């Protein structure tokens, strides 16, 4: 079986990292096998030491001597840690010298939770471990690649990182998606770069055949557990979002209607007269829907259900006591029976063996043959490749540039409204957005919430006429947008329509460097990370404090690319598109799925090449009249009517190009 | 460099069409190298005896013994043939039994011309030997694959046939471009139906390194033939938009604008101030961009290039005598100047070039390579391989959902229009759009043209109120539409807005037979190019007669799927959805790209899947309403000082989904 694969990378230098197991070793296994010297890179030693020793063993078998100076590992290695990959690259050129192939295949599951129950820090984690890491190897290694003139950079993504123009939505896995998008998108962007001498492209597998205890989750191993798991996030979504519904329209304050809740009776809370209808309308269908032999067909919530739901509310604004789910009553077990738990395994599993076309999922080994096959074409960059596909699955293409203004019905619903604007390079765009809807659509009010004092004194003078008459108020929120949000709302009140632009502009530095160059100026590891931190993280903060919040709507906006933005600004201002179309995606099915009222979606300001931006100064004001109604097209909020399963399908996770 | 490939495929029975040379030589070469026995189909004998004997050595000193019965040929195969096609399966399962690989790989250039200028059983014919032969080929040998219990179908697309969700326009090429992208979309849509046992994908290299009087035109071999053609083109392109544009605002008729050009002399028509100024304007540019060595800068044109100009006219319905050319004075040698031709030449070779991020074409050796090594991958379906790639190119995203109206402004100028409504199936959508734009924007009429009396019958039964005010003309088209238009123009004038709705629905038969069944159900090879013909030819041949005559908006209107749809009606609506965008993003192009006014988009009646689609009454009038919405978006002609570089290519070439 290895007769094709020896002789194939004869004389190459691959570094794997999460090179002990799963998909990475098996590519570190193969990679070996086919002539190459391999650094396997990871945390556990012992796993390291047992993979090193099967591939010696292997190399031996078929005829290669001085195996151990073919087989290296480098243990203690979390692709997370900075320092830890800087201490990876130096230990590896010590072995081998120049690397020719970084094979960025590390991946974690992340946070596994949606957006609205994700700690901030963990979606960072995720970026780091799955996305920055493949920027800080690069940025250390294609130097070495460049000056002898060859490379090849491989990030491992997934199918469920989307596709060119097509955006894959994996509710439950945002931070997963957007670091996997990220990966692919880095190849499109930098190929041009790179080339002539280094290749880069992607590898997106769909689900693979694993250790049921590990895995990046594409095949969930223990169908049962993410079962149950299933079960508790449908009644917290449920509860939550009829006490959210609730709230918006009754007298009773979200402690008076949590109250309901507290003698933990399903029965009681659907017969209570007095109870809103959303509450009454649910008690009914966790009874319909129920197994009686299930306590969570007789209780509304247990303690851990509580806390996380206490958690959600005041995450979104919401006063309540800490201790007000102190003395709920404890369901008897089973909460859930083993017979809806197994119904729900069975569901999991048949969605996941139901995509599959030819109804059988790779091995690791065999994506991994497929993979250093492919690492022989010396013709393909900036690509994905597919080494196993043939899914059923849903995409949501972004890109469109044709589109017009909402239909008086939405826009009739703004008038009155509470705006909220969150940006502040983006000046013009800022006061457009204001004047549009406080001069053209009757909104009450706009929050102007900035970074910096310098920005908020730059709204307000330009603002000024609103300003004075009590329609523009502004907050600075620095690097704190959530407790901003939280001034807005209690001063201002909960937000209807949300625009969410970047604080910062892209930065103008060198994407590589000269051959015969040190790189001292191209954009460093740190400077990646506050790329990422400034044009992602900060649209999924905002996204998740108004999703918790009850915001009716919200336009994540993407950087803004003119005629005089430089080549790199282009690269990364696409880069930074294509990642968030994950990320608008993923969100906006989940919100649609748990019943969440809010509309999300994308509007974006960057373009793929200079020859499509406004050139004179009648096209930049055909281009400022398409962003201001591309924003209302996807904020002005639907008659509730309206809001059917199909049109609420229509009008989230879309992504429009001005 | 064969160790790798040497057993990869032992046992395998390949089919490759196009195997005499080229890609498709090298295809077959290395399959057989791997060890598989090969059909090589083409039409010359002498050049298949000659790769025959080439392989056949090859396999000979890698020690292959009974070389003759690893490599047989099939000459005078021209694959636009459905009784050589026939013929093909009947000699490869006599010489080899079951075909466990069919490798499409044929693939001519076509016509080479823009639409306004495509004969259309050109176009048929492109359509007959690139795509319909594919399906042909899989229609015979799937069956046995099937009962075998394995098989793999390859269609060599291209780069340029697009990807999912992306268009790539392909100015010059809408025949191949149509061809290159259905081989895709087959693969994409019987994936489904052909596993377990089959694979279907598409390889979609770029340009590829080959004999300069050969290729599909990915890389042009002779830069100076294609220079001079594309000079030769654009006199015509100049002249013709003018003389239109000239004819739209002017009381003379094409016959008396025509006159002005029969001196043949540039500066004559520069300098009378009787010229329509778009004529004067032109010929001041022929004199700017002139080589004054050159003729073309002294004279208009040529007999070659009258000749093509009098087709175009005649074929929008423009009446001029046949010999109004006959005493046109000759222009003396050189019209086009050696170092003219020479500038362009280097434009078309460094426009090429310059896609290439590696800044080097592949051989057709290593596309060959990189598709034996990916034959090899049993774990992907439905999916597009590029072998070769890294290029910069255009590309327009298709398939988004969120748009709205179009301004009051685009709104105002359907006010005295004449419509143009075409279509037979959808009578509701006839009959709404035809109200919508004489009840609600004030159109002076709409013109009905549809395919037999039976719908004309249907739609003056449902319009009976407009038929009996003179606002609503039928006109029964069969197979002449072309006929039926210049009815059209000659009793009720050129068109403005037009909407093209294909006349028949998608077929119910199965498109793939039981294991154990003789398929004699299954969608037939006629059946295949019939819905060829009436969902793709049927746009082609709308679109290329409405731009010759000077229709001002065409919304191409994909099939209609419903919750109710068959499965297979789903997949052949999409199939023909992903296909007709290739045709739109490049009739788009050309469009803008030669100053034509024409905005052509597509509307999309067909989603991907059956959940996405209205469930009840509510819904299905939101879907109702949302199709006038989009129709009216890519219809509402530009106020003409709207139209600037930055709005006309948001406006043209786009596809939106209802
Ligand atoms: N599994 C699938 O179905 C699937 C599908 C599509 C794409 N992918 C992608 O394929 C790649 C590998 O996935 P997999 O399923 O093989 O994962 P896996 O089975 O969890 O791979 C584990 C390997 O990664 C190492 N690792 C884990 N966390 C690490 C960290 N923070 N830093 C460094 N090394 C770490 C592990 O060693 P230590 O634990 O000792 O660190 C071990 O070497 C990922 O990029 C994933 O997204 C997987
Ligand atoms: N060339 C490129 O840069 C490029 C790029 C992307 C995709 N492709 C695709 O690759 C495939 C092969 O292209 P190529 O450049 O190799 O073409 P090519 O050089 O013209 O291939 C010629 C081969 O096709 C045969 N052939 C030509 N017309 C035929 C017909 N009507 N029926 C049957 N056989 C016919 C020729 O023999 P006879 O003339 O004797 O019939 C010969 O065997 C096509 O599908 C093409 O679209 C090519």
């Amino acid at each position: 079986w290895a007769e094709s694969l020896i002789g194939l990378h004869l004389g190459k230098v691959a570094l794997i990292t999460g090179g002990s197991a799963g998909i990475g070793g098996q590519i570190g296994r193969l990679l070996a096998l086919s002539g190459a010297r391999v650094m396997l890179a990871a945390r556990d030693r012992h796993k390291l030491e047992q993979m090193q020793a099967m591939i010696q063993s292997e190399l031996a078998e078929v005829g290669y001597t001085d195996v151990e100076d073919r087989v290296h590992i480098a243990p203690g290695c979390d692709v997370s840690s900075e320092a830890q990959l800087a201490d990876l690259v130096e230990r590896t050129l010590s072995a081998f010298g120049t690397v020719d192939y970084l094979i960025n295949n590390a991946g974690i599951a992340g946070v596994e939770e949606m957006v609205i129950d994700m700690p901030v820090e963990g979606w960072r984690h995720t970026l780091f471990a799955n996305l920055i890491s493949n920027y800080s190897l690069m940025r250390k290694l294609a130097p070495l690649m460049k000056k002898q003139g060859s490379g090849y950079i491989l990030n491992v993504s997934s199918y469920f990182g989307g596709e060119k123009d097509a955006a894959i939505p994996y509710p439950n896995r945002a931070d997963y998606a957007v670091s996997k998008a990220g990966q692919r998108a880095m190849a499109e962007v930098f190929a041009r770069f790179l080339g002539p001498e280094i290749q880069i492209n992607a590898i997106a597998p769909g689900p693979v055949e694993g250790d049921r205890l590990r895995g990046t989750g594409e095949r969930p191993g223990l169908f049962a557990r993410r079962a149950r798991l299933i079960l508790e996030n449908k009644r917290l979504n449920e509860l939550h979002a009829a006490l959210i519904a609730a709230a918006r329209t009754d007298e009773r304050s979200m402690h008076e209607l949590v109250e309901l809740l507290l003698p933990n009776d399903v029965a009681a809370l659907e017969q209570n007269p007095a109870a809103p209808t959303a509450l009454r309308e649910l008690a009914r269908r966790f009874r319909s829907e129920g197994d009686p032999a299930a306590s969570s067909s007789s209780a509304l919530l247990n303690r851990s259900i509580a806390a996380k739901l206490l958690a959600r509310l005041h995450n979104g604004g919401y006063v309540l006591p800490a201790d007000i789910f102190a003395n709920l009553p404890n369901p008897p077990d089973p909460f859930f029976t083993r017979a809806q738990i197994d119904r729900e395994a069975r569901k999991v599993r048949d969605g996941i063996m139901g995509m599959l076309y030819l109804q059988r999922m790779p091995t690791e080994f065999d994506v991994a043959m497929a993979t250093v096959y492919y690492l022989a074409d010396r013709n393909v960059s900036g690509e994905t490749f597919h080494p196993s596909g043939g899914l059923r699955y849903e995409r949501t293409p972004t890109g469109g540039e044709l589109f017009g203004l909402p239909s008086p019905e939405r826009l009739a619903e703004l008038v009155g409204s509470t705006v909220y604007l969150i940006g502040e390079h983006l000046t013009e765009h800022l006061n457009l957005l204001a004047r549009a809807y406080l001069e053209r659509y009757g909104a009450r009010q706009v929050v102007m919430i900035v970074e910096t004092e310098t920005g908020a004194e730059t709204m307000r003078r330009l603002l000024h006429d609103h300003v004075e008459a009590g329609r523009l108020m502004t907050i600075v929120a620095g690097d704190q947008i959530e407790a901003a949000i939280d001034q807005a709302i209690t001063r201002y009140g909960r937000p209807g329509p949300v625009v969410c632009t970047p604080f910062r502009p892209l930065p103008t530095v060198p994407l590589v460097g000269r051959k015969d160059s040190d790189w001292s100026t191209v954009l460093s590891e740190a400077e990646f990370a506050e790329l990422c931190e400034h044009q992602l993280t900060h649209h999924f903060r905002v996204a998740r404090k108004i999703a918790l919040s009850d915001g009716a709507s919200l336009a994540l906006v993407t950087p803004e690319t003119t005629a005089t933005s430089t080549t790199e600004q282009f690269a990364l201002a696409n880069f930074i598109k294509t990642t968030l179309h994950a990320f608008t995606a993923t969100i906006g099915v989940e919100s649609e799925r748990t019943a969440q009222r809010i509309l999300i979606n994308q509007v974006d300001l960057t373009r793929r090449a200079r020859a499509e931006e406004p050139r004179d100064p009648h096209e930049r004001q055909q281009e400022l009249e398409r962003f201001i109604e591309a924003v209302l097209l996807v904020t002005a909020p639907l008659p509730p009517e309206a809001d059917t399963r199909y049109a609420g399908r229509i009008h989230r996770g879309r992504a429009i190009t001005v």
